[PDB]
């Protein structure tokens, strides 16, 4: 199997939550969506996506 991790989001969660990388990876692996570390990881990725979409719309629409 192959698992993809967003390294930048992982680093940001670890810095902001003062936690180990394995703590984040564990809740992702266990699909424990309710763990705030998982929520934060996906929030960082989702917001990056949304901001990229908004910037595009601002400049081109
Ligand atoms: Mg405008």
């Amino acid at each position: 199997s192959s698992t993809m991790i967003d390294d930048e989001a992982l680093k940001e969660v670890c810095e902001k939550f003062e936690c180990s990388e394995e703590e984040v990876l564990s809740c992702l692996y266990n699909r424990n969506h309710q763990d705030p570390l998982a929520v934060a990881y996906h929030l960082i990725i989702d917001n990056r996506r949304i901001m990229n979409e908004l910037e595009h719309h601002h400049h081109h629409h």
